[PDB]
């Protein structure tokens, strides 16, 4: 069963569109890096590997403010951390949470000339997603067909990928597409059934905790995770964003000319279950900043909540 | 209306915890700025009319600025946080147009929120739009359930000491209809004012700028110059900053309302303006741009919400 999930956490596998840090929970040194997080975060005991200061890294207000987080609880974690590499000034956003010994960050790279709009593009993307939220709201109760085209519309509109689908689970875990947007021209896939094992266990429970999870090259070459062999846990990606896919599901996408996705979970009763996913495709690679995933997580949130809506309406009426 | 729209909308007087420039968008130039601006932005020339703002604020920073220079006013997107080239002193820029002229207020932002600006950012416009996801599952059929809320949802999101929902009757004459206050101050809820009280210059004003700050009603006013070249005034009355009439700072004092924060309510935005949200600190408050920005669009949806209930109430 869950070979699967072994694989899924302690793969040790990212996508190379960032880096990765581990930091102890104690020291805040580096306990993990991902194999491209020198050429990524520095110029150049190496400028960085176990037991790096991030004092060295990072500018003084950057490391200061990822110092201060190894100070929050998970929960009170307000992400992104925009991070600052020392003497370059080359920038990233931090996605900050915690495993067990552990303050793993993810870095995504932002490019220099837009870091003095990174709060406009945050309002913006949080607005167009609050704007779909009350569009969603006004919707007349009763059709979950309005309601999953509305939501995929609306997807559609805020990310910008090829292919929008609501993907929905049946009682058996097989799934079923039940609405779709494109771009002129690509060919459908609404209405299609397919088999419970697309979709494995893992994955669908992983779903439960990582809600919005994004695929930017299926074809891009992954970075090996290097951690001390003496840490005393092992450390799991399953909650970083640049997770690597199973090669599986890399040669599946591959295999569709899905080069890039996003998926949202949609868990009812967040008893809880998932309900399904909200499936972004592009043909080419294609990376969306964190702002706009957050804000798509909570936008999903809304719209699982008046899935469940509906689900309830219908079980009444009959 | 007559006098009173003169002064407010050539707005020479601001608040000074920021401070204003405006450029020519023809040269990108300053061609107007506010007396504190030197001390705040600097510390090549003084500061003054004619400076290019490479002189100002480090290179992506003056480049943020000079490409604001072709978006419609529709399409700014703020605010921009800028770094002053030689003190490396951030703030958020937040810019406005007036036909050839950009406007740009600047508010001083602390050295720690300089990390977490897209986060806080985020932060604030999520606590919003779950205020506006509890108004729309309130009931229908009760305007002071859905204002009581709305006061609630305004008090959590702001911290001020004192939210009020402010509405305007048929001849123009205000009435508190809810309140929510820290324990302790004296309650006006219920009360009638004069429509006297807000001329029709700031009901006007508030159609287009929807949220108003005054940081602290005791504040010395700061001057703002223009280009001795210019033959008309230029019009400021958009601007953050912009410093209250004398009649209204005193009016504040006399209420013990040292701060406030005011959001406009305008239904079928029939376009009218329904009421205000009054927000009042006792000592001085500044909130940052992010989180006015986002109490703009819960007022937006608590505006279609208060005509919802208009309609509903007009049907019975
Ligand atoms: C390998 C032997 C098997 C397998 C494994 C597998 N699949 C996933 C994850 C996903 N598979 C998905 C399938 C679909 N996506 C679509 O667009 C459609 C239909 C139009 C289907 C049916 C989806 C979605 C996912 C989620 C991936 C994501 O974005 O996270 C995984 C987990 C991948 C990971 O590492 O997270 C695995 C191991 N898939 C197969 O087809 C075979 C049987
Ligand atoms: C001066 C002779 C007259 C006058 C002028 C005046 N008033 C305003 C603006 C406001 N007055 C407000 C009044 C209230 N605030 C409250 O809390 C209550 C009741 C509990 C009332 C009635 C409010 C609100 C405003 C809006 C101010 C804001 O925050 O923007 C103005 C415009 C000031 C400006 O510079 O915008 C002026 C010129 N007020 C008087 O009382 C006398 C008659």
């Amino acid at each position: 069963t869950t070979a699967y999930l072994h694989h899924m956490q302690k793969g040790k596998m990212i996508q190379p569109f960032g880096c990765l840090l581990a930091l102890d929970e104690k020291t805040c040194k580096v306990i993990a890096y991902s194999e491209n997080a020198p050429e990524m975060l520095t110029m150049v005991h190496p400028a960085l590997g176990i037991g790096t200061d991030i004092k060295t890294l990072f500018t003084a207000p950057s490391a200061s403010a990822l110092q201060k987080a190894l100070g929050f609880a998970e929960v009170l974690l307000l992400n992104p951390v925009l991070i600052h590499c020392k003497t370059s000034g080359k920038p990233f956003y931090a996605i900050i949470h915690r495993v067990t010994g552990s303050m793993i960050i993810d870095f995504e790279p932002v490019k220099p000339y837009e870091v003095p709009m990174t709060a406009a593009g945050a309002l913006q993307s949080y607005k167009l997603a609050a704007k779909a939220i009350t569009r969603l709201q006004s919707l007349p109760s009763g059709s979950m067909e309005r309601l999953c085209d509305t939501m995929v519309q609306e997807v559609f509109e805020l990310t910008g990928y090829d292919r929008v689908m609501a993907y929905k689970f049946h009682e058996d875990d097989h799934g079923e597409v039940i609405a779709e947007i494109t771009k002129p021209g690509l060919e459908p896939y609404l209405g299609l059934h397919y088999p419970a094992t697309d979709i494995p266990q893992a994955s669908r429970f992983l779903f439960m905790k990582n809600k919005v999870r994004m695929i930017v090259d299926c074809h891009a070459k992954h970075v090996r995770v290097l951690q001390d062999e003496k840490l005393p846990f092992d450390l799991t990606l399953c909650g970083s964003t640049l997770r690597a896919p199973h090669s599986c599901h890399a040669q599946y996408m591959a295999n569709m000319d899905s080069i890039a996705s996003l998926v949202m979970a949609v868990v009812v009763n967040d008893r809880k279950r998932l309900w399904g996913l909200v499936v972004c495709h592009n043909t080419t690679p294609r990376f969306v900043p964190f702002p706009l995933r957050y804000a798509c997580e909570f936008l999903a949130q809304v719209f699982a909540i008046h899935v469940n809506k509906e689900i309830e309406l219908h079980h009444h009426h009959h």
